[PDB]
């Protein structure tokens, strides 16, 4: 769509044959999702934000669908309290900020 | 104008006399800038994200220019490593996500 920001920009995502809600985030370099089993091998990673760092597992070339828009790319899993769609995936669905 | 997301969506702001860069951040509720000098009476406030939380200072009715769009709102001030423009001002300047 064209989505307003009066309300948080949380959309429906599909990943792993599971439906989740996530936040379209121009403030995130990377896509980080709450704890979930996922296929293939991973590598260790840290991400930072407000008030420090946390550890995550990087998985590559993952199929995700975001309001019906398919993308394959990197997805990180760990103790985020919010499912976040970051720029690496927002680009793949054509997402822009406009005003 | 249009901001595609291949790089961090950075923009020029003008606030309390000064020129700065700040990130347009759709997953930020509030606006939060690096330590600076704003006027008069402020209240404590707590904001958190990945990894933890910070203590900030809340300044209300602060005037700000964001990419030539004027806005008046709550600016938060504290130890964030990046200046963040949140939905509180993104809404005032007519900012939406398009895909
Ligand atoms: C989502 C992350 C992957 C993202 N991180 C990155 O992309 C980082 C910079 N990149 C990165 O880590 O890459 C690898 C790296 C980096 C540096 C060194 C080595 C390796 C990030 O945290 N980005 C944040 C900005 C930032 C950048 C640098 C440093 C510090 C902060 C926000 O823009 C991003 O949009 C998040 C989303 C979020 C929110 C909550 C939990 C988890 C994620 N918002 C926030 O952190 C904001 N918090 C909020 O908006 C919350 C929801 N509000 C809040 O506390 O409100 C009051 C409240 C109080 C009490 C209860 C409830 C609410 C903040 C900017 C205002
Ligand atoms: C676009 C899109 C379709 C379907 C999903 S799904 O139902 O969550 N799971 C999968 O497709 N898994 C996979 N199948 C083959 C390789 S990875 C997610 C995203
Ligand atoms: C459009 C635009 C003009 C001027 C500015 S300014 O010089 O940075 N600030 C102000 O003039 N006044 C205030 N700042 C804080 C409270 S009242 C900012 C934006």
């Amino acid at each position: 769509p064209q989505i307003t920001l009066w309300k948080r920009p949380l959309v429906t995502i599909k990943i792993g044959g599971q439906l989740k809600e996530a936040l379209l985030d121009t403030g995130a370099d990377d896509t980080v999702l709450e704890e979930m089993n996922l296929p293939g091998r991973w590598k260790p990673k840290m991400i930072g934000g407000i008030g420090g760092f946390i550890k995550v597992r990087q998985y590559d070339q993952i199929l995700i669908e975001i309001c019906g828009h398919k993308a394959i790319g990197t997805v990180l899993v760990g103790p985020t309290p919010v499912n976040i769609i970051g720029r690496n995936l927002l680009t793949q669905i054509g997402c822009t900020l406009n005003f």
